[PDB]
């Protein structure tokens, strides 16, 4: 019932360490990623969706938790969710399927 | 400068005779796919820059030249590909820099 | 001993939210997987042990588990699992050998 | 027309260097590949289907190339081709099926 | 906290009925594996680094746990293996970043 | 002869375009790289060398031009591609072989 809260938080303390003992590189990797997701022709939320589709995609649990978690944080829906989902699972066939019905259990957890 | 034309044109050719040999398997994977693109909570254009994002990530040059026409198609701005290639290469580095590049080339043949 | 079964029950119940949720979507994606699954040139069983390797090379455990699981139910032999395995080394490496292993571990499990 | 010929040859004429630099890790290769290959619990025709769903899951025409080829050589039938591209498709989605059209072109190319 | 060591100790009881019941496969995978890594002029660390960084890449956890027991065994160090992981999020982006959280928790697992 | 020349110099185009037009990701994303590559407990060499092996699993023509092209400006000798190149096959088969293909041919043509 904690799975992506727990697969988020262990990662987090990783990241940590590499935040300390790598500081170029994570500085270099947090400008992007806030360039990437700042508010522009896409508003934010759009483009977390498209983060999430991505993660799937990409079939990464820690991508989908933490993208499922900002989601709700930026109050997407759940219907825009399962949206971009089915797009993941057009451009995937079986195995998106499968990584987005991770991806729901992690917005459902994270929705409370 | 037709490259994308050319392409899409010739995995046209091969898939013409695949839908007609495999009707089953080609009429649920288009019902699937338009299923997956129809207007809802996101609405097309949105879907189709999802659909962009996924197809580099996929580094598919047919994909992205099939996805980079429907946007044309749709009316995507130039900013708004440029914003989901931006969320690719975040999600991807290095390698999904080599199919942005790609995807601009064909946005911009598409759009003449 | 119960990984498998938990994995596939768990990615069942979120699927039958999106045969709700998204039924037209799920529609689709139910004709395309029986047309490409159902009985022709290649039996059922042959299909499905394609449909194995394919999991293995896309390192999916949920798509082991499901076709594991019908691998079962359609009587394949362990050695007719093997030597589809052994396909997915050959065009995988070590990667592919790694998860090769989880599905020996998934017909194990299903085979009771 | 030619297209998969030279696609094979070029790559045959730089792994033919590779083979006689490398030669302790090709000799374990080609002894891995011919392991695999071999007539079994399944048969050697169908271990290349198995072959060919994962070039193209793969997107890789090389081995799209080399085991349409191969296809050919072991009298594999255009609708075996065409049920085994099915499964790719139904675990792959849109991507995989901009493959199946380059494994139809190269079967095709290669029955004359 | 023993993660990695169940991961691995897991995967090896399935390879040891892989090395039995396919034998011919697995003393040929045996022989790529062990020519791959060998001394050469690459030394064995050297390659085991650029293996920790392709397992980082196909985001496979048992690649990361053997990977990462072989490099302790082979003494690398903290700061190479990081370096080496940069490596990898510089041509993985975010999904890379969260595999290397992985494999530096493997990497402290296997260290004590 | 020009292959990767070309593949390279066509990418470098349509990128000139992307950094300019999106200046806060491009500025972050070469912060990224340029940290990734500096020389530290692993000499830039060796970091191009598990660049090149993570283009080859990454299956991209461009990232494999580029690669090759620095590891000739770094002196690499053939021997030590051809070593990681081993890496890459051992970690990813017969797919991997087809890119190790193209990594041989693209250093062969930057060495003149
Ligand atoms: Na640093
Ligand atoms: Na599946
Ligand atoms: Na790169
Ligand atoms: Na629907
Ligand atoms: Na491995
Ligand atoms: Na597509
Ligand atoms: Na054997
Ligand atoms: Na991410
Ligand atoms: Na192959």
């Amino acid at each position: 019932s904690d799975k992506f809260s727990h697969i988020t938080k262990d990662i987090t303390t990783q990241l940590a360490k590499f935040r300390k003992e790598m500081p170029e590189l994570m500085t270099g990797f947090s400008s992007l990623a806030q360039a990437a997701t700042k508010d522009g022709a896409l508003d934010k939320k759009t483009k977390e969706l498209i983060a999430m589709a991505l993660a799937v995609a990409k079939q990464c649990p820690g991508c989908i938790g933490f993208h499922s978690q900002t989601l709700v944080k930026l109050q997407a829906t759940r219907e825009e969710l399962l949206e971009t989902l089915g797009m993941a699972v057009y451009m995937g066939g079986g195995p998106s399927l499968m990584y987005a019905a991770e991806a729901l259990e992690a917005f459902e957890e994270f929705s409370k």
